[PDB]
């Protein structure tokens, strides 16, 4: 029994070894090499465990049902079952034998290849083919593409072709010329270690067609990832990259030859957009004659991904911001979808998976306005929009009279002299302001004001039906939205500031759209969809339905009043009830103060679309309503 225990602890550390990938620790618990103990040596035990578990990735080799007892008294029989992952898939129902050797005070295992897989005898090869996956497909919701695998053309060079001295650099700068590009890119390409004379040395994907070749220039179809939309939508689908060692290391069900998404949709979508490597993992025997067929199944190529993106609307979005820093949702507030998830400014996804140089990767990590970032799931402050969601509370808890008007003189506002310096600020100098004016000019006092009037526990009642503090079903890698650091504000400016939207509030635009469709639906909160297929979940009974028909004619009035805040985009001549907002940011850390613009639009007649549009530090004279002009127009004729 003594010393059964410590033939068990013997295998169990052995098999720790091979799972730890110390195969030479594995292999210094093997007995000596003779005929009925070792069939090889320690350095061969390596060996051969580097090479086969190595081919086939193995990893996370796991045992049970261990059975370890005696058949004389040195020799001690150990069995037990085992399973391990491969590049293939997982090893299930391996049946291990083997024997153990206590000849002093250490027992020591009687290493056979059969300890390697169980069928092995002597001198077994092992073979693996495999066969690459495609990776699937993303599209929008009307099939168009959004990442796919097509054909791309190679411009190169080969650096006998060109010329020797004169003629060389001539080719150089005419095929420099002619493809936009350095010259003295072209140079430091043909001139890299790798290069060898008669090498085709590859520059830049071209997108369009073939333009004049130079002595020395072709193209080479070569298949890779492609996204038409480009930096239109790079943050939202992302890219893929080429396969590293430490991925496969991670996870050996991965091509070590493919690609993996590293970013966006791409990587949130991998399993099922890689599909299952195929192929076959067989013994062999002394040369390729199979004896046993371990793993073996066909190849299944990427599933497709059917998005709820319009990818018209998508680039319109893009493109109305116009290269600033600021981000674009557009829904269809009854059912959630997604129609576009716009982040600026970006970065170039063709030119990330192709051929990206260490300069032009800089440039976009260290652009301050920062491309990288996904800003339509960025937490941000609502911005003075939000007080459509605070006059919905005050109107569902009778703090608010749509009729009441205070009277408000000048542009500062404190409630008592204990505030010290700190002042709502608000842009129109109103006197007597309601609801309805207020919702009209954007007062921030006047929401400060009701907000301080409903009290703390009132308005985080009324803000705790919404979706703060909830993690929503969506492929995007998000933060929940907060009404502050704490469950209590624990100071009358943080809870006036909070009234219109600005305090330690951070909700990202995808939040922002999922709250704002409660004005579409009657106070029932829709929650965003991204996937087609998936279902419409909703939350009912959010605000009354009276602070609804109370508030939506006021935000039609936002547009149609000539001293509305969005009264630019009456322009349009469509039904548009919307709101604007600003927020002020200003940290430790900044310089001066920052400003955001909002927008908040959709159709008040049919609910058929929902746009929110924000401008991260705004330009003087710039804002989110100037940009909205050319995705409310789509949006009102193609989603009614």
């Amino acid at each position: 029994t003594q010393a059964v225990e410590a033939g068990e602890k013997t295998v169990e550390q052995f098999v720790q070894a091979l799972n730890k990938g110390d195969y030479n620790k594995a292999a210094e618990m093997t007995s000596k090499k003779a005929a009925n103990k070792s069939a090889l040596s320690e350095k061969e035990i390596l060996d051969k465990y580097q090479n086969i578990y190595g081919a086939a990735d193995v990893k996370g080799l796991q045992i049970s049902n261990l059975k370890v007892d005696k058949k004389d008294d040195s020799t001690y029989s150990f069995s037990y079952k085992a399973k391990m992952n491969t590049s293939l898939g997982e090893l299930k129902d391996l049946s291990y034998k083997g024997t153990l050797d206590r000849n002093d005070g250490q027992t020591t295992i009687n290493w056979q290849p059969n300890l390697v897989f169980p069928e092995m005898e002597g001198n077994d090869k092992v073979s693996l083919t495999t066969q690459e996956a495609a990776r699937g497909n993303i599209i929008d919701r009307n099939g168009e593409p959004l990442a796919t695998t097509g054909k791309l053309k190679q411009l190169g060079v080969v650096p006998s072709k060109l010329g020797d001295g004169g003629e060389k650099t001539a080719n150089i700068k005419a095929i420099a010329s002619s493809f936009d590009l350095t010259e003295d890119a072209i140079n430091q390409a043909i001139s890299q270690s790798w290069v060898q004379p008669d090498y085709f040395v590859p520059l830049k994907i071209i997108d369009g067609a073939t333009p004049e070749l130079p002595a020395g220039a072709t193209i080479q179809e070569v298949d890779g990832r492609y996204y038409p939309l480009g930096e239109a939508a790079a943050q939202l689908i992302g890219y893929v990259g080429d396969i590293t060692a430490e991925d496969i290391d991670k996870n050996p069900e991965l091509s070590s030859n493919g690609k993996i998404g590293r970013s966006g949709l791409e990587m949130a979508f991998d399993k099922d957009l890689r599909g299952t490597t195929g192929g076959k993992l067989s013994i062999t025997d002394a040369d390729g004659v199979e004896k046993k067929v371990l793993i073996e199944h066909e190849v299944q190529n990427g599933k497709d991904i059917k998005l709820t993106i319009d990818a018209k609307a998508q680039k319109t979005a893009f493109d109305s911001l116009g290269g600033k820093a600021g981000s674009t949702v557009a829904t269809t507030p009854k059912t959630g979808d997604l129609l576009a998830l716009a982040s600026s400014p970006s970065y170039d996804p063709n030119k990330m998976t192709n051929g990206i140089s260490q300069e032009d990767y800089k440039a976009y990590e260290e652009n301050p306005e920062q491309p990288f970032i996904s800003r339509f799931a960025t937490g941000y402050a609502p911005g003075s929009t939000f007080k459509m969601i605070t006059a919905a509370i005050g109107l569902d808890n009778g703090t608010i009279d749509p009729n009441e008007v205070l009277t408000i003189n000048g542009l500062k506002w404190q409630k008592d002299s204990s505030w010290g310096s700190y002042q709502v600020t608000r842009v129109s100098d109103v006197s007597q302001v309601d609801l309805k004016t207020a919702l009209i000019y954007s007062d921030n006092i006047y929401t400060a004001q009701e907000t301080l009037k409903m009290g703390e526990k009132k308005f985080r009642t009324g803000l705790d039906k919404f979706i703060f503090g909830e993690d929503l079903d969506l492929p995007i890698s998000m933060n929940p939205a907060q009404i502050s650091n704490e469950d209590s504000f624990n100071s009358d400016i943080l809870l006036a500031d909070t009234g219109y939207g600005q305090g330690e509030l951070l909700i990202n635009p995808i939040q922002q759209a999922a709250m704002y469709s409660v004005f579409a639906n009657n106070g029932t909160l829709v929650y965003p969809k991204l996937i087609a297929d998936k279902e419409t979940k909703d939350k009912k009974n959010v605000i009354g339905e009276t602070a609804v028909q109370t508030i939506v004619p006021d935000l039609r009035e936002v547009v149609q009043d000539v001293n509305g805040t969005a009264h630019s985009l009456s322009a349009l001549g469509i039904p548009l009830a919307a709101k604007t907002g600003t927020a002020e940011i200003k940290e430790k850390q900044d310089v001066k103060g920052k400003e955001n613009s909002f927008l908040f639009a959709f159709n008040p007649d049919n609910q058929g679309y929902m746009m929110v549009s924000m401008l991260e530090n705004k330009e003087d004279d710039d804002s989110a309503t100037k940009r909205a002009s050319e995705l409310l127009q789509y949006l009102n004729q193609n989603y009614q």
